[PDB]
């Protein structure tokens, strides 16, 4: 374990630790229109991120079987319900895995899937 | 057994039995636009109705605690999501309790609450 190593969250290990202790996370997208969020963003806005969360995935949250399911569900119901879906820039921690952009869904839809079910 | 005694579903006892045996129910509304349905309509379109279902309520399905919850849920999320909500004529089995109209929600919204949850 090295303190100075670059963490897969695209910051120093120390910075990752400070970020997690402050209740933050690295997976928020920039310039997300108000009332929208990405699945991964809303998930860690709700639940706690800890630096070792995606060690096995080398930081690629979008390999999480849990988050993939949520993403598939949100895509499905936003379409059948005629909801607006926005495209937003991926966070650096996902840009480094080849994900350039993410779908952002209405927060009410995320609330149903991520909190109620 | 009186086959011609009036059932609270607003048909003869015999008629209610025959309707139940054919997989029908008395709680559908007339002239519901395609892709919409009421809570009570969708519920019994999904699950089996039997004549004695609402003996205790003298046929007022909208006194069912479950169905009240589903209705409250759909009104809440239809509003927050900005979904279209239509007003439709109540079926006779509810007009007899003073309910003149029911709210009709998008079928996708009903699928979530009544089947997935």
């Amino acid at each position: 374990f090295d303190p100075n190593a670059w963490h897969h969250s695209q910051m120093t290990t120390l910075e990752a630790i400070e970020l997690s202790r402050s209740g933050g996370h690295p997976y928020s997208s920039p310039n997300v229109p108000k009332g929208f969020n990405t699945v991964v963003g809303f998930f860690f806005d709700t639940y706690d991120w800890y630096p070792a969360a995606y060690d096995d995935e080398e930081g690629n949250a979008m390999k999480d079987r849990e988050l993939i399911q949520y993403e598939d569900w949100c895509a499905k119901y936003a379409r059948t319900l005629g909801l607006e879906v926005k495209e937003v820039e991926a966070p650096a921690a996902l840009k480094v895995h080849g994900i350039m952009a993410l779908k952002a869904y209405p927060e009410a839809l995320l609330e149903i899937r991520l909190i109620e079910m």
